[PDB]
């Protein structure tokens, strides 16, 4: 045989290549996943990711209480939690025995995969009753926010978008729901209508607690070959379009 | 200048009038919000709520058991109620320490925004195993239930619509799901089929349980411009149409 | 005042006073503690010193 | 340049050599700390080490019940050790269920560091009612045991000086204090009084329970070049005076 790495005959090479560019381009094509990651970072340094992964359009929608910091078996301050969203939801509506609570967000981290097209991304960010824009009857229900979201890069190739938002006023007090339709770019749109109905069915979820930025980097971000964006602003995803 | 309250040339007045117009007609067109409310009303005073607010077209659905009572951070008799749950899946199916289960709404009252086209507005009331009408094969999954909403009227405007029903008696074990449309008075429907799509992901939902009906009605109705109907008969919300 | 001294101490409600112990153990020495958290919420964000108008302002350490 | 280790023109040799002989001589300098230990060993192997730092004088003064175990975030039999205490500060004080206490220490190091002057160490070895010589009356209130005190020596340096003691029989239950005074071979004093005043004030405590004396030695000792004598007898600490 030819020599490794000398000539046009590295069918190894080529495959591999091959492998790669397939699957960066399945996953745009419209039998591909588009997957959204909503990240609430903590005070305690603990970090909720939610996840959805779907055909054709997928989306998150959570309560003010649902991005409350959990922390599955340990003790949680349960009912003074009660009293603090009473005085959320409302000014002085609550009795609670502390002025902040450290189980609200400090900041959300919205990532899309590369899979989605930025122009049809829409995000509600309602008050903490869950209206997007002071009152219902004033309320457009999204922002079109795409403009926003930065391109997670490795290698050059877009691997990611994200849209970051800092939540550090006492007053930041969120419900949040998001959404963005995979790419498109042909005319077929309609006989796939109720194709569109079962993956609202066949969507999967996942969420979780990891305990901090650098534990969701190693055991979250990386083993699934997903894009990320950490606090020092360094990009994390792998490039696959014509690489080996 | 002229004098206030005294010519045309009050600019003021006008604009104020045109503010509150423009919210009771924005909330009405295509771009504006859907709202459904759906409250259980237990044995001592307390509320559950249910909000959701969509574009479009809005809905909530609930099992028997997350229609019941949960008090946080208190205890709730969760094991005893795991064997009540057992009992009114099936008679004397569970081995519970009490007849009558008082975490078992009394009540339902479902609203919806003035926003809504009443003829849409579509219940499916589940036994307590989740099937609309006895048994799966006899059921049509829902009944359209407008004819008997009352429309909560303030200063001669509807502010929203109520159905109210009471559980009285101990065979009242309910699951339940409401979806109403957002008016559509024009023949535009289509093109926008994945914008639809987007709504169900973008639909914020809120659930709170309230101490009493005085305190729905003053740290959660009126503080956000919500329509209501009390025990006894009194309507609350806000009029817009053409008035300052 | 030490260290564990400036920490949050609510009395009377549940303080994670074990994981606490093995946050400071972190503190004193990196990877030295075994805690379920990375940062505690009782570590001060702030101090202010602050001094009677009595005070030489020359004499403060 | 000169070729390292070859002639008195390696510069960066001289000042490694002078940037250690300037920490050994400034810790020596009245600008200096000086620096007390005390550790209490007891029989799960745990140490308790109480540190404190200051300029011109240092000590630390503890109660019995202060020197005994505390385990922190676990059960400390806090009832029963109670009545232990009775039972150590009179005969037959007490009603406890157990003969000997495992929190008493069973041991006690104190260690000086090098900047000390040996000759003016004063030790308050009290009993269990913090009395220094059996009865008030007759008890002179320290005694001057800087002879006691073996030289902790690295590479031919003195790095610190220990006074070691078991407590190992059952009528070993002390209060203890102890106080050594910074060296000051000149003759200033006087002008400088409400500096020490102040010194009072400014000395930092440190106070934490290791498990072991391994651990003592890998994460508390050693880290912050501080003297130690183990159990095996070998010594610990950093040699400094005109060394590389
Ligand atoms: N020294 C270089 N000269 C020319 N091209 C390079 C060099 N280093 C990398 N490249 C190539 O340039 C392109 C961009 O790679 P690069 O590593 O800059 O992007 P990135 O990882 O998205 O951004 P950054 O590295 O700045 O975070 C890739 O095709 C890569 O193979
Ligand atoms: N004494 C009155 N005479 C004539 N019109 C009135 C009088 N009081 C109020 N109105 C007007 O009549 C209309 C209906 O107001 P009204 O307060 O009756 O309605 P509501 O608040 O929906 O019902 P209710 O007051 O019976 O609960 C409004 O346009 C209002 O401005
Ligand atoms: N084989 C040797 N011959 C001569 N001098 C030595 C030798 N080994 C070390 N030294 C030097 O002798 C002095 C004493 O060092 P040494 O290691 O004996 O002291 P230490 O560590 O206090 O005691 P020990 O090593 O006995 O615990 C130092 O100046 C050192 O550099
Ligand atoms: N504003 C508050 C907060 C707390 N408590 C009381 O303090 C007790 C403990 O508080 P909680 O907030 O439930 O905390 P934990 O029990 O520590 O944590 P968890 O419930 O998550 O296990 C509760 O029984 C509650 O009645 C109260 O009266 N008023
Ligand atoms: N039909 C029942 C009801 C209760 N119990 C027992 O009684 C104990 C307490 O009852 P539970 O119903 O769990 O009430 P609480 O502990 O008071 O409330 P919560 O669990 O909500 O804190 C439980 O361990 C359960 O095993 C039982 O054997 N049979
Ligand atoms: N790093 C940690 C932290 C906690 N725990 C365990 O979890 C239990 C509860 O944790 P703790 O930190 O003591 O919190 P609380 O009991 O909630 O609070 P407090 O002790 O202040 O009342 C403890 O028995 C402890 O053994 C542990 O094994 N390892
Ligand atoms: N001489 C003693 C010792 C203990 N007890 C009783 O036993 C119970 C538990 O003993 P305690 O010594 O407090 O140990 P723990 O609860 O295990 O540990 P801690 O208090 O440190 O958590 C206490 O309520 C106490 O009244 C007693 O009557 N007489
Ligand atoms: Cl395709
Ligand atoms: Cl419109
Ligand atoms: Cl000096
Ligand atoms: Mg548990
Ligand atoms: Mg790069
Ligand atoms: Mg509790
Ligand atoms: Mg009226
Ligand atoms: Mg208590
Ligand atoms: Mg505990
Ligand atoms: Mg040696």
């Amino acid at each position: 045989a030819d020599v490794a790495g000398t000539s046009n005959r590295d069918f190894r090479g080529r495959e591999q290549r091959l492998f790669n560019s397939e699957q960066y381009n399945y996953n745009n094509s419209l039998n591909g996943e588009v997957s959204v990651w909503v990240y609430a970072y903590y005070s305690d340094g603990s970090v909720l990711v939610i996840n959805k992964n779907s055909q054709y359009k997928v989306g998150i929608s959570e309560t003010f209480k649902a991005l409350k910091e959990y922390r599955e078996g340990q003790h949680n301050d349960s009912y003074d939690e009660y009293e603090v969203n009473q005085s959320i939801y409302y000014p002085n509506g609550g009795d609670a025995r502390k002025f902040h609570s450290n189980a609200k967000p400090r900041a959300i981290q919205i990532i899309f995969s590369p899979s989605v097209n930025v122009r049809t991304i829409k995000m509600a960010k309602g008050n903490a009753v869950s209206v997007p824009d002071e009152y219902l009857q004033r309320s457009h229900p999204w922002e079109a926010t795409g403009i926003k979201y930065r391109k997670i890069k490795r290698d050059g190739e877009i691997v990611g978008y994200s849209h970051y938002f800092e939540l550090p006023h006492e007053y930041n007090s969120i419900s949040l729901a998001v959404s963005g339709v995979h790419k498109n770019p042909s005319s077929y749109n309609g006989h796939n209508v109720m194709d569109v109905f079962q993956s609202c069915d066949l969507a999967l979820r996942f969420c979780n607690r990891y305990w901090a930025e650098l534990e969701l980097v190693n055991h979250y971000i990386s083993p699934n070959a997903y894009p990320y964006l950490d606090i020092n602003n360094h990009s994390y995803g792998v490039a696959l379009s014509n690489r080996q």
